[PDB]
């Protein structure tokens, strides 16, 4: 369930797992259903904070992503230790009303005390149902 | 299966389901794990709105509940029509850092355009792990 994502920092993200998706094949996101993911990254800094920013665009238009807790330290053992690897598991609820699209770009950026912790761009999600 | 809840509105909620939980038996919420829930209710009003408020109390102290999308219309087809029954499914991510407790009270109120859509109090959840 390892999926291909584009790193946009310095390869801190080691592996992104989405059950039911793989590699660079179209990863189908079904409206109204849970979407599970798991990510393993290495901390590039000692940091008390880990804050998530998500940007999604559907056919080139930016859309709000509801239901995300911005504080990643709620789901991990902060503070983070430089050189250690952390695992985060999260289930996102796909809105029943999300616009269908075959051209989806998701950018997630994680900020710590001393700058970006992790950055990934995912281009293979498709929203259907 | 079906779990037991106290209604605090006018019996609009028909059934609450949590997998692995039964009636009034201790329903165990695990730290750092997904908590799945399903509910069917009957709309008592025509409404384009349906906004959720949660309050949680742990051993008699209120604690903030993160990771909740207050717009319930994201997970249903609003507007709602009076007299129709709706089903909502939602997976909540239990914070890794949630205080452990055997005395947990959860109160969920749903508010529509012209008044309370639904209200339930749940007293059998325990936070462990």
């Amino acid at each position: 369930s390892e999926v291909d994502v584009k790193d946009c920092a310095n390869h801190e993200i080691k592996k992104v797992l989405v059950p039911g998706c793989h590699g660079s094949e179209p990863c189908i996101i079904h409206r109204g259903k849970p979407f599970q993911l798991e990510a393993v990254f290495e901390a590039n800094q000692n940091t008390k904070t880990a804050k998530i920013e998500i940007k999604a665009s559907i056919d080139g238009l930016e859309v709000d992503v509801p239901g995300i807790d911005p504080n990643a330290c709620h789901y991990m053992k902060c503070p983070l230790v430089k050189g250690q690897q952390y695992d985060i598991k999260y289930t996102w609820n796909v809105p029943k009303i999300a616009p269908k699209s075959e051209n989806v770009v998701v950018t997630v950026k994680v900020m710590g005390d001393d700058g970006v912790l992790a950055c990934a761009i995912a281009t293979h999600a498709k929203i259907r149902d």
